């Protein structure tokens, strides 16, 4: 017995806030959270308590501390089969990482539609509001390895595996509504350009290098998703606070055989929020696991990630009614033109048990559709259909990857396929071919029908010659970048300029920077000039006269493209740093902690050391982390209670905590004599918007703080930080 | 879509300083640099200029921009074999990363001994000072994935493949002289404990989490290598400025058959230097590729990494003469007791061409020895011999990994092994077995002897029963951690305390912290008290009375265990940031660059934007990076020349640049009105050791700065940095 007698090694099996208890496997943290998929995995879940340690062959091990040797200082013997099994398994633990989206964090949950969608699709999962579909979702970055950092500037993946009664449906989306390239044939060129360069394998998790910008400069189709990546969209606060999109026009197919074009949306019910660049970059160093950690802890805390599934629906007859081609994956469909219709709600409510087994081996692929859905001729989507099945053969070791437990359908599956590496299912069918008489032709084909029918493709008319040719309709590259730019707030536009400027400054060959600047001048002159100024580049008279691209169907902005133009803030699940001193005013802390609790906002009590401090009234205050150990990067706001301020007033880390949080536009609240820290961040006596201050933490001090937090960051402070040395 | 007319896309094929040219494949950067191994790879090197783009079958491609489809807006066709080859290759790019040391950076070079070692070993590569052996070296961290960051706190790997005339010898070392554990049977337990925890796969690149410290608290054998990891040895400045060690006692065997025990050492000719934790951690965010980059650039610049091979030699009759067991890999052999004998010099002078082909697929293994070397019964080394061959079967896809070009011996290899996946060699031998008459028994066994003989094991006597039992002589855990502790300077001790304090503060379960502090009390009470204080823990009376472990064979300290106690600075290949203004005083810059150049010290010119600024005399100065884009983390010292100081005096980034450099103990030099920045870092008029200042940058000013840089950091400043908010 090595566990502590007080049982403090084991986390409570109840929802607890971030940092209160060690984290655990989902079935141990939340044993009563169930769904049909989680239940169906019970056959392979393996426990441990009270069991004897064995080899894989079930042989009990007596000494797991020593190899077998001739004499206690002698050579190890080949007949040590316990040593060799154990080391063999270790020696083969690793499998190939995903070619792209290798870095990803995942969770189980469930989806339910708001109402039946039978008028527009025969998809069984969308047929009845009382139909619950288990999901498994993996969020990811794109470029970096499985051991790269979470808060890089990159697109994010948002993949949802729906375990439906009529088969697996994978909705394999991203956090922007378009992609960099038009045709799947170029995907290796694009990916190679953004990935670490091949001579030296640098840089990790970054597009800020020559080959990416070289490619972008020579392939203007990429400019739209580049605008998105350079904006604060490229640096989300949390997977809970970004949008999701299905990237392509697909089809819905109803029982009557009518096709409707659809683009898929996920709206984050926690709101849209992003970091700022300096914060995101520094955070890759201070906690490269920050998003994986935040997702896991939100789920353990009961702050379940929730998203609303939405559809943009376009009738068959309206295929050609836009300025852009619906099948072009570099074009978005503005919500002002085609609204998103609410469809249903997904809640992620349980972490996995074993990350490797459930997360690393999960296979998602957009060809996994079900009756009631179908594809289109989008030439990016068309190639994806090839890639996601082929790649599993090396990644997951062969064609039986659907038998890896997380991948298994909960719907029945029976067919005539046999064998392959790792074959688990033992087929008893006397036949392995059809048609057969020896088993009366079972399992049998099923006609298409309104429910429970076989899959049949929509009979779309095809007419043309066999060509390798880009549609002329796809040859417009600047209008959507422009629409995106004009839709952003002035502070968002500033962060876009700064992303381009920062990234191009890492491009070693100056001609590439110049070429990119030329492309910016084809989108918007103010943008092009601002980036040019940061790069010491002067636009030519010609570049000054490039006429801007047309409006998109008469639109000059669409506010749904902004993260922040329309408020959607939610504070629940956010976190506040509380900077302790050695004699805190206990009435300030009561008021602070209860107000945060009442709104679902977490707190972490920080100090210059671990252990405890004692408040004015003798209350013993447990310390979560030190100032340097849990930097302001990791919180949404900072509160300093009154008390013995002289304890920390000269602590460099405590001052720096506030400068860093100030620079990154976070709300800061100072009570009583904590107002002496005003001088550290240079705040005028009469105060400033975004700094909450009062004699004490009572009255409106906490409501004012929470109002700031609902608006995420203090954008008005941007001109003030510009000269802060932090 | 083509190269600029000025040819600026292509790096000069001459040595150039970091940042002067884009980096490039080694064979293009330094085509005249050769050795036998580099030449032998010519069969597989593939160029590209003037060649047609083809499928892998040699078919020229007409349109690499589009998929084949039925009409230009139609579905992609299955007969597009060009698309599917290209996509299939992409979909299968990744192979499993190494189970440990997945993150690593490699280069080519050569080794030669100083004199013949034939009195002690018959190894051919140590037999003649004029016999040059090609080497390929990979440096690594241990815990993190291939996409994790470089400047983590971790042990570093240092693996050298010697391509000798009598076979490949791989010396597979680390940058500390011991390991965490005693018996290879426990390697998977230790590695699992340090690696990301299995439920959520956090943390990456960090031992700062509950499972690692749980293991350490329960296995006091780990404490010696933990001491080393918590010291600044865990955060080297560069692979060029760390020591390497072979980890085990091996044997040398001479022609007469005499065995001598040996431990291997690499001495960095650029001297020993490490980061400080705050700097190392922030650098994982600002440049996760810093060590990989610095190595590649040092080789491009001609600052070739050089190491001296050294041997500790112990006669067979002295096996039992120390108070520790020679075969215990948790124990070091103090250089005060057994001096390192200089053996030869290794120079790394070319970067690879393709990181995947040469670095990622290289396989090193300590069982790859040659006649003249042999093993011992070290029970860690014993188990390693199983693992390094076994693991290659999944990692490199089969038993023909020696045919992968980087791995191939330059010495002849012929034997009766056949087949296996991706078999390259076509054997013509009528026989695939021996003995055979049908090929007159070729290839044939060769007797052992003085040179070019067959391998025979040294006939060590073995006497004991078949037991799984740890040698009693291995059961001492505290004396070597204490010797290490006592050998460190006071500032190195403070950093060790701070490493333990920071790490244990991230351990969520407090009892684990308490148990680690109790272990520390068995090593040194001063260390234990100082960690406990930081964790808010009070030592008990029993803990205060624990008797310190005994001295190691009479030693109270051994200064060769310290990074810094004995000066060994070398400034060549270091780098200074030079903070520009818009009217630099050219006279200052001229003298600065001249003094730096004379000592092989590089410079980076930084400003608040990219492009150019013009000096007082018309000199146009190109800007390498912005103050934010290349932070003081990345340089060794900072110089601010005179001129129009008002231009940058109020710049937040420029002021911060100095604050960060000051905090991290780096030399700072301020000329003319740049002395105004003294106010940002609180230097009194009188000045301060480690801040160089004068009316202008002259002979005297540069000499002082260069003197400080030879001592690496300004340790005496440590008391002054607590207060700086940076
Ligand atoms: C719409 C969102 C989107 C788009 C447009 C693309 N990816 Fe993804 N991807 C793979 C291939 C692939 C191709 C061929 C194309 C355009 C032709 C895209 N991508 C663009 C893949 C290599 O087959 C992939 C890697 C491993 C795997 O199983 O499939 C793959 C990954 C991926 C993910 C991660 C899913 C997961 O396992 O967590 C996501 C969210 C996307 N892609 C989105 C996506
Ligand atoms: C003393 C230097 C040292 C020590 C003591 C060990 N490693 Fe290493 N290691 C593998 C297995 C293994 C075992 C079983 C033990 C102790 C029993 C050690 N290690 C401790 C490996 C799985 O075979 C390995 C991973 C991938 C691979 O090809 O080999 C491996 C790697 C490794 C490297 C990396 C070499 C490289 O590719 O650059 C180094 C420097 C060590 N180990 C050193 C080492
Ligand atoms: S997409
Ligand atoms: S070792």
């Amino acid at each position: 017995s090595l566990a502590p007698e007080d049982g403090s090694h084991r986390p409570a099996a109840e929802p607890t806030p971030p940092g209160a208890q060690p984290t655990a496997p989902g079935s141990l943290k939340a044993p009563d959270t169930r769904n049909e998929k989680l239940n169906s995995l019970e056959d392979v879940r393996k426990g441990s308590e009270n069991y004897a340690l064995t080899t894989n062959q079930g042989v009990r091990i007596a000494d797991d501390q020593n190899s077998l040797r001739a004499g206690s200082r002698g050579p190890t013997l080949l007949e040590d089969f316990i040593l060799r099994e154990k080391i063999t398994h270790f020696d083969h633990e690793r499998i190939p990482e995903r070619i792209v989206h290798a870095r990803g964090s995942a969770a189980h949950g469930y989806f339910q539609p708001y109402k039946s969608l039978s008028d527009i699709t025969k998809a069984d999962f969308l047929s009845d509001p009382n139909k619950i579909t288990p999901v498994f979702v993996r969020f990811s970055t794109v470029q970096g390895g499985a051991g790269s950092a979470d808060t890089v500037r990159d697109i994010r993946g948002f993949a949802t595996k729906f375990y439906t009664e009529e088969g697996i449906f994978d909705l394999v989306g991203n956090n922007t509504p378009i992609f960099f390239i038009q045709d799947a044939h170029k995907f290796p060129d694009f990916v190679h350009a953004v990935k670490p360069e091949p001579h030296w394998a640098i840089p990790q998790g970054q597009s800020a290098h020559d080959t990416f910008w070289d490619y972008v400069s020579l392939q203007p189709e990429t400019l739209h998703n580049v605008m998105w990546a350079m904006s604060d969209r490229g640096i989300p606060r949390s997977y809970r606070t970004m949008e999701g999109f299905g990237c392509h026009t697909f089809r819905l197919i109803n029982a009557e055989g009518k096709a409707t074009f659809v683009r898929f949306h996920w709206k984050p019910l926690a709101g849209k929020a992003s970091l700022v660049w300096d914060e995101a970059q520094k955070l890759t160093g201070r906690d490269p696991d920050f998003h994986r950690r935040e997702l896991w802890e939100a789920i353990e805390a009961g702050d379940f990630p929730e998203y609303e599934l939405g559809f943009q629906l376009i009738p068959e007859e309206d295929e050609f009614k836009f300025d852009f081609d619906l099948l072009d994956p570099t074009k978005l469909i503005p919500e002002e033109l085609v609204p998103v219709q609410r469809v249903g709600k997904m809640v992620l409510n349980r972490n996995p048990d074993n990350f490797f087994a459930e997360n690393e081996q999960a296979a998602f692929h957009p060809g996994h559709i079900v009756p009631g859905l179908d594809f289109t001729n989008d030439p990016l989507l068309q190639g994806r259909l090839f890639s996601y099945t082929d790649t599993q053969i090396s990644r997951l070791g062969g064609p039986n990857f659907h038998e890896i437990p997380i991948n298994r359908p909960t719907a029945p599956y029976h067919n005539f396929q046999r064998d392959g590496m790792h074959r688990m299912g033992i087929d008893t069918n006397p036949a392995n071919y059809e048609p057969n008489s020896i088993n009366d032709n079972w399992p049998r084909e099923t006609p298409p029908g309104p429910k429970r029918g076989g899959f049949e493709s929509y009979q779309e008319r095809v007419e043309g010659n066999k060509v390798r040719e880009r549609s002329p309709s796809f040859g417009e590259y600047y209008s959507h970048p422009r629409l995106f730019w004009l839709s952003q707030t002035p502070f968002e536009q500033r962060h876009i300029v700064d992303g381009f400027s920062f990234e191009l400054s890492k491009v070693v060959r100056p001609y590439i920077r110049e070429r990119v600047v030329d492309q910016l001048a084809h989108i918007d002159l103010t943008l092009a000039q601002a980036v040019a100024k940061n790069l010491g580049i002067e636009l030519t008279d010609d570049q000054l006269n490039i006429t801007p691209p047309p409006d998109v169907n008469g639109l000059k902005k669409d506010p749904s493209l902004s993260l922040y133009a329309i408020p959607d803030g939610d504070v629940k699940g956010r976190v506040v740093a509380i900077l302790l001193n050695d004699e805190v005013r206990s009435a300030d802390l009561l008021a602070i902690l209860k107000a945060l609790k009442a709104k679902g906002v977490h707190a972490k009590l920080l100090y210059s050391r671990m252990g405890e401090v004692t408040a004015d009234d003798g209350t013993v205050l447990p310390i979560a982390a030190t100032f340097a150990g849990a930097p302001s990067l990791t919180v949404d706001a900072v509160i300093v209670p009154a008390g013995n301020i002289a304890d920390i007033a000269d602590n460099g880390d405590a001052n720096y905590y506030l400068m860093e949080a100030y620079k990154h536009l976070k709300p800061i609240a100072l009570a009583g004599d904590a107002r002496k820290f005003k001088a550290t961040i240079k705040i005028a006596d009469q105060g400033e918007e975004g700094i909450v201050e009062a004699d004490s933490a009572d009255g409106s001090f906490m409501d004012e703080l929470l109002t700031l937090m609902a608006a995420h960051r203090v954008w008005s402070r941007i001109p003030k930080i510009d000269k802060i040395p932090a």
